[PDB]
């Protein structure tokens, strides 16, 4: 069917993220077909939980002539912080809403900064509330400021699409302003490339279990997160101990014996010449030379509030929690940012971590911070260091 693209609105409080999300669904419904959604339905976001965190997020769907979008919009700045760090969402692109009446504000900068830390790949801007400002000189200056802010965080500010519009008058039915929503939807379609499919990425399978089987073989089980493993191909077993090479001599699903395992399937992968005791929890299977084992990384983390079931007590530079990467806990030590010495429940910070065992990782890998098997925080690898 139609390509599916994950997007969302980001930007400072009251700059109009919700009004825009409802305008997009409404204008697109009236122009290309679908269901309009009103302000009040999106603004009243439900709660959701995963990785052990609670976030208020509205999920909306809309279509352009050629694509289908799943769009996320959230009530407060804290919701955005939580969603960006985990991957409740996992935006292929974001719409940064900047009210022309205020220019960029503190949360404008923070959402861009986090977008980069967490690897949001593209940002398009909707310069909202242009029905309140006549002055073209002022609109031009606001645009220049946003482009500069974007480039400070490494986004291509000079080449970023910026639409001048009014989410409110578009929502209200003013054709001239509705046309700017259609321009925005055009940039979602032309500026965000079709996302790479998991199936097209290098093979990767987090090992969930291991069995010594029949003849002499060890089988490792897990879900194919990415790519495809074919019988006869070589694999690296990466993480925890020194990388090993092996060959897939079999792929099975229940009683079905297959010639390959593909993205999204739960399989058992038969490994040649590896004994059960060479397999450790936390290891992954990967296409060789495609992911490396690391111990040290920079991350952005959100620490759960007491209320969300997180710690009730703050932590300091000596904190030595477990970092749960895909399938298992790995203890690590932390390094706190400049200034900081106390991290309160409910806080989000950049944290440098050193694990005691290497984990196959690349930027964007998510993790849970655990304490005696209880989730107390959530993070994303922003930069692998060694
Ligand atoms: N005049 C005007 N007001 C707007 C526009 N977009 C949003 N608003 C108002 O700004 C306030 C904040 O909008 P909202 O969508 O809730 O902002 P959010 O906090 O970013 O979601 C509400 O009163 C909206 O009606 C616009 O284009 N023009
Ligand atoms: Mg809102």
């Amino acid at each position: 069917t139609k390509p599916h693209v994950n997007v969302g609105t980001i930007g400072h409080v009251d700059h109009g993220k919700t009004t825009l999300t409802a305008a997009i669904t409404t204008v697109l419904a009236k122009t290309y077909g679908g269901a309009a959604r009103a302000f009040d339905q999106i603004d009243n976001a439900p709660e959701e939980k995963a990785r052990g965190i609670t976030i208020n997020t509205s999920h909306v769907e809309y279509d352009t002539p050629t694509r289908h979008y799943a769009h996320v919009d959230c009530p407060g700045h804290a919701d955005y912080v939580k969603n960006m760090i985990t991957g409740a969402a996992q935006m292929d692109g974001a719409i940064l809403v900047v009210a022309a009446t205020d220019g960029p504000m503190p949360q404008t900068r923070e959402h861009i900064l986090l977008g980069r830390q967490v690897g949001v790949p593209y940002i398009i801007v909707f310069l909202n509330k242009c029905d309140m400002v006549d002055d073209e000189e002022l609109l031009e200056l606001v645009e220049m400021e946003v482009r500069e802010l974007l480039s400070q965080y490494d986004f291509p500010g000079d080449d970023t699409p910026i639409v001048r519009g009014s989410a409110l008058k578009a929502l209200e039915g003013d054709a001239e302003w509705e046309a700017k929503i259609l321009e925005l939807a055009g940039f979602l379609d032309s500026y965000i490339p079709e996302p790479e499919r998991a199936i097209d990425k290098p093979f990767l399978l987090p090992i969930e279990d291991v069995f010594s089987i029949s003849g002499r073989g060890t089988v490792v089980t897990g879900r194919v997160e990415r790519g495809i493993i074919k019988v006869g191909e070589e694999v690296e077993i990466v993480g925890i101990k020194e990388t090993q090479k092996s060959t897939c001599t079999g792929v099975e699903m229940f009683r079905k014996l297959l010639d390959e395992g593909r993205a999204g399937e739960n399989v058992g992968v038969l490994l040649r010449g590896i004994k059960r005791e060479e397999i450790e929890r936390g290891q992954v299977l990967a296409k060789p030379g495609t992911i490396k084992p690391h111990t040290k990384f920079e991350s952005e983390v959100y620490i759960l509030s007491k209320d969300e079931g997180g710690r009730h007590t703050p932590f300091f530079k000596g904190y030595r929690p477990q970092f749960y990467f895909r399938t298992t806990d790995v203890t690590g030590t932390i390094e706190l940012p400049e200034g900081v010495e106390m991290v309160m429940p409910g806080d989000n910070i950049k944290m440098v971590v050193t694990l005691i065992h290497p984990i196959a990782m690349d930027d964007g890998l998510r993790f849970a911070i655990r304490e005696g098997g209880r989730t107390v925080g959530a993070g994303v690898v922003a930069k692998v260091l060694s």
